[PDB]
């Protein structure tokens, strides 16, 4: 319960009233268990299976189709004759599309996994507890520790709840809290107050956090919160709230099924105020259940004409395709849909370690003393080369190697690296790479050797393997490490105490190394090693060492360094006191000053030209990262992110900081900072959200836990391949290559897509603005029926599936990595080419009609019933306006459709060459550019030929046509739409543009 760092360890055991000796009684933990519960993270529960299966039936698109496949049976019973057991296959099929959808739709809910289940993983079985019952400490169950009891952890353990350190046994303790702030690197706690109340985790040297794992040492501490009440708690809590939102298309078509329901339940009050035949004009004669489904049957043909049910079906296919595609660029897609929300990114917001960096500390400089005569001092300052640990990289003075025995100091100073470092390095043989053993900051030294190769001895045939520990062992040999002092926070430096090889009773000949923070180290120093003589300290040479490591540790090159020494003449082994630690700083003492190392976590070989690829196209690169304020802006500086001399003063805050800002001139920050620091894990999603409140698409690419909140959080959570589990697991997309640059690639690809995606999706749509002005016509006039949900049920989902799919595989655009992203404002269709479509939309919503009435009027092979007054009556109730009659159910006959139904799949297989631009008439856009869309037409009128002559088939959709000159009827109907829309295109290339 207690949420104070800030108190001191004697007022936090008064908060919960325990003993720091004895620790809760039985009836404390009653109480405390009572009041605050068990120590476990709650787990969300996955998909509900009544919930997945809903969320495909909940969007007008399918509820209007679910009505009119429903109202299809009203319909379907009404039927004289043995023509109703073989009238049920439209609400039939109609129905098992919906199912199809259905099916199709969810099978690719691909968050097949947990993401908070893979950060419960973190939470260890068991904890040691003290309490009032025994004096020996007790192994519990984790969930089952309280605020207020005692706690003890030690080297290997993972805090089991967030705790207020009250002792420490080990000369000092050593922390790995990577988990909160992506960072390895340990950190040494103490038990002091730390007074801040704003204080972030990076601050409370003095707590011990649920979920990361005592590198070194053992303590004591007293448990402030559990949990859903501690930093991973709150992991937790973010992560399950944060749900992703619909796609700025999947948007699109929300609106879209919303209006296209507006419209058709005004285009039946339209339709019920111009045929008021049957409510002012006629007599007694039944119409109240004949020409009843006259407002019906047009019902459930109008919705088909409005929701083009296959889109859907044609996206699907599309992107699971990009995704294999993207797959072989790298890049695992999780999740179809982000797929289309990467071609629109405008902000990539980034983790530093282990992202842009290799997260793997370097030495990259170093220096000796090079010269001294009173009040002028010159160094042999040095640069080594290598990102990584493994021992790949050289050393060199001025840009041009040099080999580093011929130096004597550099043989000290490799010496001092080797001996004072309880690390190693050591080649992984499955992973293909090497890895550090211990402190990272200490591997870099280890690495640092195996470099400098002092000796010369060989190494190039050496196996990958063995070859990591080479120069290293070498050393080894020429000294005995004889005990270590420790490190201690008194004294920030450690030391190592060793002997001469190969002798045996004398007393001269051994010597300390020491290393660490230069300021002090330095100052223990009586002397300074020049080669292998040793000159006096005096103030010039001193003020000119720390002149250049108080450059190096700032600049553009803000670099971690170590001071190294050497004791010459160390006090005698039996005059030291190795156990009391605080004797260790006077045993260090009367130093040499040999060197100073600067380290770093360098930046991915590829990073910078991938953030310029994104300026480009015009994408920003945020950093936000756990690590310093201080290095973060020189890994922008290095990355690209920051120019090297760019004043940064306001447009880079740490965590604190930008607490600090009012909410307005947060939300600001976020528009012009590149750079944040020191953070916790909710600033990075706070800035994802804050940059979302300008309607940007946000990207979030990290590989730590503490990446969780933002990723889930972004439009985009973009894992590293070696990151941790919860940060894949939270990601909608995998970089297996963990190159930076492969996302640039992605959001390519994301954005082909998305345009051929948009044409498609403006082509399948447009025809539904034909057919339902088909429709609408063939109703407001009276005229007999054209078309039937049935076949516009086959042209929306095969007849334009084939082409509305072929157009996916448009020929993306050259240059389209240099403009900027798409703006979510932007509508699919709206201004000129709302007025095209509304255009090439009456051509068809009457050319399909008009196909009819040439059956029946200029009928030649056909009905002659020349202006027989359709419009008037196609009743024939009475064939009285009619002398011989014996025959009026021609109005039935299956040609007048075949008609319609021919016209418009022939007029589609036009719009779709139209539509394989915007503004390029197709001599500027030839047809065989997309080899796809060629053989998807001849696919398409092959379909057609299909339903039309397969016996079976024509029984269900209606009787034949002979090319006669019908056909060649067909053509003039639609072909001329090719014309017409070259033309409004010419229209708008040359009249609005050019
Ligand atoms: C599907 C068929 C029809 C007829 C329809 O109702 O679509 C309108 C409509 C709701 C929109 C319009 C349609 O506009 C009309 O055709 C007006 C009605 C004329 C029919 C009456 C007989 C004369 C879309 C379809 O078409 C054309 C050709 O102008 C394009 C676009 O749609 C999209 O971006 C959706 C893509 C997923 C939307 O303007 C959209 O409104 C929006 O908010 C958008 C941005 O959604
Ligand atoms: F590796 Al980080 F913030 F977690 F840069
Ligand atoms: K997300
Ligand atoms: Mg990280």
């Amino acid at each position: 319960m207690e949420a104070a760092h800030s108190k001191s360890t004697e007022e936090c055991l008064a908060y919960f009233g325990v003993s720091e000796t004895t620790g809760l009684t039985p009836d404390q933990v009653k109480r405390h268990l009572e009041k605050y519960g068990h120590n476990e993270l709650p787990a969300e529960e996955g998909k509900s299976l009544w919930e997945l299966v809903i969320e495909q039936f909940e969007d007008l698109l399918v509820r209007i189709l679910l009505l009119a496949a429903c109202i299809s049976f009203v319909l379907a019973w009404f039927e004289e004759g043995e023509e109703t057991i073989t009238a049920f296959v439209e609400p039939f099929v109609i129905l098992l599309i919906l199912i199809a959808n259905a099916i199709v739709g969810v099978w690719q809910e691909r968050n097949a996994e947990n993401a908070i289940e893979a950060l419960k993983e973190y939470e260890p079985e068991m904890g040691k507890v003290y309490r009032a019952d025994r004096k020996s400490v007790q192994r519990i169950k984790a969930r089952d520790i309280v605020p207020g009891d005692i706690v003890e952890v030690a080297v290997g353990d993972k805090v089991p709840a967030d705790i207020r350190i009250l002792s420490i046994k080990s000369t000092t303790l050593r922390v790995d809290q990577s988990i909160l702030t992506g960072e390895s690197v340990s950190v040494i706690k103490h038990t002091e107050p730390v007074p801040d109340p704003r204080a972030v985790n990076q601050d409370k040297k003095n707590m011990l956090f649920s979920g990361t794992n005592i590198a070194a040492g053992k303590a004591l501490g007293i448990v402030a919160t559990t949990g859903v009440s501690t930093e991973i708690g709150k992991i937790r809590d973010q992560m399950a709230a944060t749900e992703q939102d619909k796609t700025p298309l999947q948007q699109k078509l929300d609106e879209f099924g919303e209006q296209l329901s507006k419209v058709i339940s005004l285009i039946c009050v339209a339709v019920w105020l111009i045929n008021i035949g049957h409510f002012n004009d006629p007599v007694h004669g039944g119409s109240w259940i004949r020409g009843a489904i006259y407002y019906f049957k047009i019902a459930v043909a109008l919705a088909v004409a409005a929701i083009p049910e296959g889109l859907p079906a044609v996206i699907t296919t599309c992107l699971a395709l990009g995704t294999r595609r993207m797959a072989k660029k790298n890049a695992i897609v999780r999740s179809l849909p982000s797929v289309e929300t990467l071609g629109c990114t405008s902000v990539i917001c980034s983790d530093k370690t282990g992202t842009l960096t290799t997260n793997q500390m370097s030495v990259c400089k170093m220096f000796i003393i090079d010269k001294v005569d009173g009040d002028f001092c010159s160094l042999n300052e040095f640069s080594i080369t290598g990102s990584t640990y493994a021992p790949e990289g050289e050393v060199l003075k001025n840009d041009k190697p040099i080999r580093s025995g011929q130096f004597d100091g550099l043989v000290e100073l490799a010496t001092i690296c080797a001996l004072c470092n309880d690390s190693s390095l050591d080649f992984n043989e499955t992973k293909g790479v090497y890895e550090k053993v211990g402190e990272a900051t200490e591997t870099a030294l280890t690495t640092l050797v195996e470099k400098m190769n002092v000796f010369n001895t060989e190494v190039r045939n050496l196996s990958k393997v063995e070859r990591a520990n080479a120069c290293n062992s070498v050393i080894r040999q020429l000294m005995k490490k004889e005990f270590t002092l420790e490190f201690s926070r008194d004294r920030k430096s450690m030391s190592v105490y060793c002997s001469p090889a190969k002798s045996s009773r004398a007393a001269v000949g051994n010597k300390m190394f020491v290393k660490g923070a230069p300021e002090g180290v330095i100052d223990r120093c009586n002397y300074v090693r020049v080669g292998t003589t040793r000159v006096p300290m005096t103030g010039p040479v001193k003020e000119k060492i720390l002149s250049v490591i108080k450059e190096w540790g700032t600049g553009r090159d803000t670099l971690r360094c170590l001071a190294l020494a050497t004791r010459d003449t160390p006090p005698k082994r039996e005059e030291m006191v190795l156990d009391d630690s605080s004797r260790f700083m006077e045993y260090e003492t009367d130093l040499t000053f040999v060197g100073v190392v600067g380290m770093l976590d360098p930046p991915r070989k590829e990073v910078m030209g991938s953030i310029q690829l994104c300026r480009d196209a015009g994408i920003r690169v945020i950093m936000i990262t756990g690590d310093n304020k201080g290095t973060a802006i020189a890994i922008c500086r290095r990355i690209g992110i920051f120019g090297e001399n760019e004043e940064v003063a306001d447009r880079a805050y740490t965590g604190r900081e930008f607490d600090d800002l009012p909410l307005a001139e947060q939300r600001e920050a976020c528009r012009r900072a590149c750079c944040f620091a020191r953070v916790e894990p909710s600033h990075k999603s706070k800035i994802v959200e804050y940059l979302q409140s300008y309607d940007e698409i946000t990207a979030m690419t990290g590989d730590g836990v503490n990446d969780a909140p933002a990723l889930k959080k972004a439009e985009i959570g973009i894992a590293m391949g070696s990151g941790t589990a919860v940060a894949k697991t939270a990601s909608e997309m995998v970089l297996a290559d963990d190159n930076f640059s492969t996302i640039v690639a992605a959001v390519e690809e994301g954005r082909a897509i998305y345009n051929n995606m948009k044409q498609f999706i403006r082509y399948l749509i447009s025809s539904n603005v034909g057919e339902v002005v088909c429709i609408f016509l063939t109703a407001a006039l009276g005229l007999p029926e054209a078309l039937i949900p049935v076949q516009l049920l086959w042209v929306n989902l095969v007849t334009d599936g084939l082409p509305a799919t072929a157009l996916g595989f448009n020929p993306p655009d050259l240059d389209i990595m240099d403009r900027p992203p798409r703006s979510p404002k932007e509508p699919l269709i709206s201004g000129w080419l709302f007025f095209r479509y509304m255009a090439i939309g009456g051509y068809v919503g009457a050319a399909t009609v008009g196909a009819a009435a040439w059956w029946f009027m200029y009928a030649e092979d056909g009905p002659g019933v020349t202006y027989h007054q359709l419009t008037h009556f196609m009743q024939c109730t009475e064939d009285h306006p009619h002398f011989e009659g014996l025959d009026c159910e021609i109005f039935e006959a299956p040609e007048p459709m075949t008609m319609a139904l021919s016209v418009l799949v022939t007029i589609e297989m036009c719009n779709a060459l139209n539509s394989l631009s915007e503004n390029q008439s197709l001599m500027r856009m030839p047809p065989w550019v997309n080899i796809w869309l060629l053989g998807s037409i001849c696919l398409s009128m092959s379909l057609h030929f299909l339903i039309l002559y397969v016996d079976p088939l024509p029984m269900i959709f209606k009787l034949k046509a002979l090319d006669l000159t019908q056909w060649l009827m067909v053509l003039k109907i639609s072909l001329p739409v090719i014309g017409l829309d070259e033309i409004l295109k010419f229209i708008a290339r040359n009249y609005l543009e050019g």
